[PDB]
Order: C-alpha cells, then structure tokens, then sequence
C-alpha cells in the first residue's frame, strides 16, 4: 500500500474505505457532530472493534456519561464491554464530575488526566484510546487560546505516548464551525465530521472525513445509518465499475417477450420497464418473481406502492398463487412505504434483505415511488447504489417506473435512470378507435438483438398476450395515433363466407 | 361508515407543499384501506382538455382504480366521455364512453369509435367512406347470378 | 435522541385536541392491510358493468376530470 | 377566414342543465347576439378551427 502513513483498522463499516485504510496510528482523530449524531457510539465501536478483532486493549475516557451508562447503552448493540472490563481489555477512565461538587478544575486536572492516562494505557497495555466529549471539559469557563493550548497539551503527550486516539466534540450548527470553539478544527491531525441533517422533517446522517495530515482519503459526505449493528457507512462513490458479465439467459415469465429480447433477459443485467399508471409494469413484475420460483429459485420483490395482501389478490386474479411461492421459501415479499424512511435507510433494508435470502432475481416495484419528495441527486444516488450492488452479486433485477404522464410522454424515465439500465421495457397506452388499448416495446437491450415493434397486448386472468404491432399506423407515441391504410384486408386469410363454427362443433 | 368520499382531494391542496399533501393522502388513504372502508376520491384537474396526467399532484401511483371523466369538443358542442382508466384486481372496460347528465342523472351512452384525438379534447371525426371498402358499389363482378 | 435505543427519526405531526397530544406516525403506518375480492356498486350500473362488475369494497377509488364534468355527481 | 369572430359557451352550471354549444356572437350597439354553433369545425376551442366541407358519404 502506497500511502505514507500508517493505520489502524477500524472495522466500523465502510469507514477503512473512506479512510484509506483506517485512523493514522499515533495519532488523534476528531470526531465531531451536533447532539445524537453518534459520536460516542464511533468511539464505542472503536474501542470495541480494536478488542475483539486485534487484541488491541483499549482506554475509554469519559466527562459525561457514566460507566454503568457508557456499559448499559453498548447493549443497544449487543456488546457486552463489562465483561471486556472484566477481562482487562477495555479500561473505562471515570472522568465525569461529582452529581455533588465545586467550582473550578479543568488544567491541572488536565495534567492530573495526562498522569493518569498515561497510567491506564501503560498498565492495561492499551493501543487505543477514545476520549468522550473533551468539549464539556473547558465547558467550565473557557476562551477559544485556553482551549487551543489544552487541546494541543493532551493530543500532543497522546503522541509521545504512541496512542491512537479517536476524541470527540460537539457542535451546534450541521453546517457551521468545524467544533464549539472554532479551534479543535487546526489542533487534531485528523478530523471527522458527524452529520445528522434535517431537510424536510426527514433526518439524514452523513459521515465525512475532512482531513487527515499525511494520506488521501475520500472527500465528502457519506450516508450512514446506525442499526443493532452500530454505525454502517455506504461509500456509494467507492463502489467500482467491474461488475462480471456473462451472457446467459434468463426468462421474463412471459415467452412472448423472451422472443423480442431475442431469448430471454441476461441473467447479469438490470432491466427497467416503465409506462402510465394501469399499463401493467406490476404485471410483468409477478411474471418475472414467479419465474424464478417456478424454476427453484429464490426471489425478492420489494414493493412500495402495494399491499402485500392486495399483491396478493391481484397476483391471484392473473393466475400465479403467491401464496406458495411464500412458503416453499423461494419467494419474499418485503412492502413499505417510501416515507416510512430515508432513502439510505431503504438501501439498506434491501441489502440486508438480500443477504438473508440470497435472491437469484430481485423486482423493485416502483422506483419512481421511492423518488416521491427527495432530491433527484440523491434518488440517481440510491438507484446506483441498488443497481450496482445487484450487478456485482450476479442478481438479476428488474425495477419499475410509472411515468408522470400517460401518453406523450417525451422521456423513458424523468428522472433519467435511462442510462444506468441494460434492458428497457416500454409499456404504453394507444387510443385506438375511441378505446384504450395497451402496447408493449423492448425499446433497448445492450448484448441481444431484441425485437423492435410495437406491439399490441391485452390483459386477462391468463396474463399477458403479446399479439402484433400496429402497421397502419402513425404518431404511435403520441398516444392516439392516425390510421392510414395501402391495405388492411390484404390477404392474411380473407376466404369469406363462412369461415366460423360457433360454440356446438368444429 | 362503510364507504367515505371526499369531494376534491385537489382542492385540499390548496396552497399546502407537495409533499405536506402527497403525506396527506396516504393518510387518509391507508386508514380506509386497513378499516376496510371503500374510499372514493376527487380530482379536478386545473386544465380542461388535453390534460397530460391523471393528476396534477401525481397521486395516481396511490389508488387502485381510476375513473376519468373529459370534454370532447363535438361539432360545435361541449359533451362529456367517462373512462375506467385502470383496476387493479378486476378487468373493466377500455371504452371512452359519451355521456350526458340529466335529472334522471348520469347516462353512459357509447364510444366515439368514429374518431381520432380524443383524449385530447378535440377529436377529429373521420369516416370518409365507412368500413364497407370503396367497394360499397362493389364493383359489378355480381353482374352473374341473375339471368332471364 | 435516546442514548442506547432506536426510535423513529425526523419530525411528526401533531394536534392538541380535547384529548391532549395526537401524533400521527405517518412513516409507522404498515403496508398490511386486508385485501378481498368482493365487490359493491358506485350508483351507476353501467358504470358498475365497465368495472367488470362494481369497485371492490377493499379499494381506492380516484375520479378525475376538469371542473363540471361531474365527478361531484359520481 | 381570416377574421376574428367571438364565441360564448355556458361551460358549467351546478344545479341546472345548461346548452353546451359554443355559440357565436357578435357585439353591436344594441349589445350582445348569440348566433349559432360551428357545427361545420373541429378544433374550435382551440381558437384555429378547421371546417370538415365532408364530401357526404359522397353519395
Ligand atoms: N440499536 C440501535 N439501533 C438504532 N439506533 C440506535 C441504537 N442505539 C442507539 N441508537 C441511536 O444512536 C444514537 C446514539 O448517539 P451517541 O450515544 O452515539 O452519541 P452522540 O449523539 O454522538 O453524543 P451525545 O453524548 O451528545 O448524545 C441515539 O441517538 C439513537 O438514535
Ligand atoms: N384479471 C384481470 N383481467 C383483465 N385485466 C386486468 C386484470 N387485473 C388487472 N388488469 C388490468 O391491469 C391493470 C393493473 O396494472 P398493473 O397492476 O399491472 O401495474 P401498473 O400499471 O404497472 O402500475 P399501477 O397499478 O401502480 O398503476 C388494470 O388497470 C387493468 O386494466
Ligand atoms: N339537472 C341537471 N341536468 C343536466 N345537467 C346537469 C344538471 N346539474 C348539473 N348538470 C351538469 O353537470 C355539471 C356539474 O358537475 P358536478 O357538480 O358533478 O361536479 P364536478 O364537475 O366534478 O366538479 P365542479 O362542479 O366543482 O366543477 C354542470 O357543469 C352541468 O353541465
Ligand atoms: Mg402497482
Ligand atoms: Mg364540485
């Protein structure tokens, strides 16, 4: 590794990849962010990962919060750092207060804290070292020069100790000064910014590295979320475009359709169909979920504008029983609505769910519906980052879009995804004669040939029956069309007269 | 109740944001649905003719079966057409249907078959020779059968 | 925040009514409700046939048009 | 051709049935007169009519 400095791994999630290999090793890190941001828990998790994953003993110093606290919160996520104590891994240094004391002390006690430090990392053999909130310390009575020579005072012993330490602040404002007194930003060789951002009554938690003295490392913000797993971070700019691709088959659930992709969908693509509401993209969606379980495989649809009951009811009224696709255990539901979370939150609820289930086919029922309320940058965000998890993990996705519009619609997609997929199914209405019927289009597939008509299709409690375009016609697109004819009555078996049976014998 | 229908979800967001109202919806909407409740909803959409959405708030996504109602500019007059745009669970009709309203209340006469353009408001009517082929003099090929 | 537990994020609704403090989780609302196959009548027949046969009673119903078409009769 | 006529239509009314023609009109000193509908056009409330003159069924 090319990277002139040293570091530590932090086993947090995603956090090794945004810091180019984890925390420069002795060194201090600030970590800071507004109320509930999750400091405390990074520095947790710090600690925490270091022991159980290295051996690494670890000194946690706290100015708040409580031991019993910092020990009966880390349960939250299923660690058990009492009997890490117990072990002598992890040294919690009470530094907090008397619910019962003075007046003044935040110096000498900032050597009698160095002293003592230096006493738990040395007897305790301690590799890294977290400490909780040195803000509320200065929080006594304190200017901006105070606070910058204490800082320096304790990160600078930190180092001679050859500590690695993570030390956290608060902040007021998401997007203000760095920390409180605008002057840990310049002291500590690295920092990290916390963010839990509000922006339209949803919170977002963004993660960002914003300097680290000797390496690169990624710029920006990051989305993370906090589980029972603790901090997860998805650097979805780290994700590399080499994705395998082969060029088998797979089928749609609808043969006719298979033909005009000239064979079936590629297993390691990702195909879009989009149309007008009451086009059918629901339909081919069930088709395609069926497919897989009639073929013993398993399959996710993650539905957003459904029901699972009425997904089911439907499903049903088109044939396929849902309901022992569900327990054969190759077919899962999921269902939930776009605002019952952030998009980040929803990214990893899909994940998770494919982990669990390991898919071979997965079908997101209404991208567009997911698109509801946030910004396009962040929606174009979610959809490269589901996309590509499902192309690098060999899973082939199918994922839906209504449009805005029925008929005239002058874009595959408004929120231009149109690119970000291989295969594009196209559904549309034609007004044809006073009625309103449907057409169907493989408007593009990357690696095939693909038939290229428009072709009509109706719905029944069959499904869906693929019959033929619409030659004698123009402006198709534009949703009502112009009938003009060279023939019609052309051959095609005229032979007149009485051609039918009718019901009794044939 | 077993039914609820509330008369003009759009003019409920007047002024409101898009998404204070789209929240709305699904508000009132779920709530019937788990009571197992039948909901009927308005819409009036702000342009007469030639509206390109089902609605302007895009709420379509969120319901289940659809009944649009449109002017149809015919010779001269001002008629109404009723379209079962989409169901969910059922089949439905796919007729744009003409229909008038009176005392009795709403008749639902038939299609416009004769026409182009008619979900645009103003249709083009067109037979200029009807379904019978330029062979409605059919060409005088039956001048044998009859004799003496 | 809740120092060691989940909790929904974001801002909630709410009104003071005669009952006090009325909050709606909007977001919490499960995508679980009861599906059937049973139908009833919107009050037009022909209306009820195009429906192939009358709105199922689990269902949402949506009438659009352009003001006086008549959604307000339907 | 060429002119600018004018036309009036009773596009709603709630509690009663109203004509739904869209009926031309001119303006005098005697004030308004409301002539007949376009029957002959198509795209009229468009405001740039197109008159049918249907050859009949042409006989
Ligand atoms: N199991 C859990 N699942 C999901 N979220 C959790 C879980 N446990 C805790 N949280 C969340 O994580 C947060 C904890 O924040 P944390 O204690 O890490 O420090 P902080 O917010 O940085 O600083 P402060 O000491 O000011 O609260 C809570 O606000 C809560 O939302
Ligand atoms: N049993 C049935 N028989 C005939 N046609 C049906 C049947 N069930 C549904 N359909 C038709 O299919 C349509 C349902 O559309 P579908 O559920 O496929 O999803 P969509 O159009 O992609 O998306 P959305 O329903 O959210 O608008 C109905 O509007 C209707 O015309
Ligand atoms: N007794 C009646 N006889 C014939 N037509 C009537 C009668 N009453 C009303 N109408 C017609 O029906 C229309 C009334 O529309 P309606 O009250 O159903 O609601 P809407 O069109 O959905 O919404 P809004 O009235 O706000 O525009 C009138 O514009 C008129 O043409
Ligand atoms: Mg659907
Ligand atoms: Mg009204």
């Amino acid at each position: 590794e090319h990277q002139a400095i040293a570091k530590m791994r932090t086993m947090i999630e995603g956090f090794d990849d945004i810091s180019h290999g984890g925390l420069p090793i002795g060194r201090s890190t600030l970590v800071s962010g507004t109320s509930g941001t999750g400091k405390t828990l990074f520095s947790i998790q710090f600690l925490y990962n270091g022991i159980i994953e290295f051996d690494e003993p670890g000194v946690f110093v706290t100015f708040e919060e409580t031991p019993q606290d910092i020990i009966k919160n880390a349960r939250s996520f299923g660690w058990d750092l009492a009997k890490l104590v117990d072990e002598g891994k992890l040294f919690i240094l009470d530094a907090s207060p008397d619910p019962e004391g003075q007046e003044v002390v935040g110096g000498f006690d900032l050597s009698a804290l160095i002293e003592r430090i230096n006493y738990a990392i040395q007897k305790y053999r301690a590799r890294r070292v977290s400490i909780d909130s040195v803000t509320s310390v200065f929080q006594q009575y304190d200017a901006s020069s105070v606070v910058r020579r204490e800082l320096f005072r304790l990160v600078a012993r930190l180092k001679q100790i050859g500590a690695t330490t993570v030390m956290t602040t608060e902040r007021i404002e998401e997007y203000g000064p760095i920390a409180r007194y605008g002057v840990e930003e310049f002291v500590s060789d690295n920092v990290v910014i916390l963010r839990n951002v509000l922006e339209g009554e949803r919170r977002r938690r963004t993660l960002e590295i914003l300097k680290l003295r000797g390496t690169s490392h990624m710029k920006g913000e990051y989305p993370f979320t906090i589980t029972d797993h603790g901090i997860n971070i998805f650097p979805l700019g780290a994700m590399r475009l080499t994705q395998r691709s082969s060029n088998v088959r797979v089928s749609s659930g609808v043969v006719r359709l298979d033909e005009m992709c000239g064979g079936g969908f590629f297993k390691d693509s990702i195909i879009l169909a989009t149309g007008a509401t009451g086009t059918g993209k629901t339909l081919l969606v069930s088709r395609f979920v069926e497919n897989a379980c009639a073929n013993k495989e398993r399959a996710i649809l993650f539905a957003y504008e459904e029901s699972r009951a009425q997904l089911l009811r439907n499903a049903y009224s088109w044939g396929m029983d849902f309901e022992e696709m569900e327990r054969q255990n190759l077919l899962k539901i999921v269902c939930a609505y776009p605002e019952s979370a952030g998009l980040e939150d929803h990214l990893q609820i899909i994940k998770s769910e494919i982990n669990d289930f390991k898919p071979a086919r997965i079908a997101i029922d209404s991208l567009s519906a997911l698109a509801r309320g946030v910004s396009n940058n962040a929606f174009r965000q979610f959809v490269i980052g589901v996309t590509g998890y499902a192309k690098q993990e060999e899973i082939t996705g199918l994922f839906t879009n209504t449009s805005d519009q029925f008929m005239g619609a002058h874009s595959i997609t408004d929120s231009h995804i149109s690119t970000i997929t291989d295969t594009i199914i196209l559904l549309q209405y034609v007004e044809i004669r006073g009625e309103m019927s449907r057409a169907i289009n493989v408007f593009k597939m990357r690696g095939s040939w693909h038939d290229k008509a428009i072709r009509e299709f109706m719905i029944s409690d069959k499904g869906p029956d693929i019959k033929d375009s619409f030659r004698n016609f123009e402006r198709i697109i534009s949703g009502s069309p112009t009938r003009i004819t060279v023939d019609e009555k052309s051959e095609l078996s005229r032979i007149v007269r009485g051609v039918q049976e009718k019901g009794p014998e044939s």
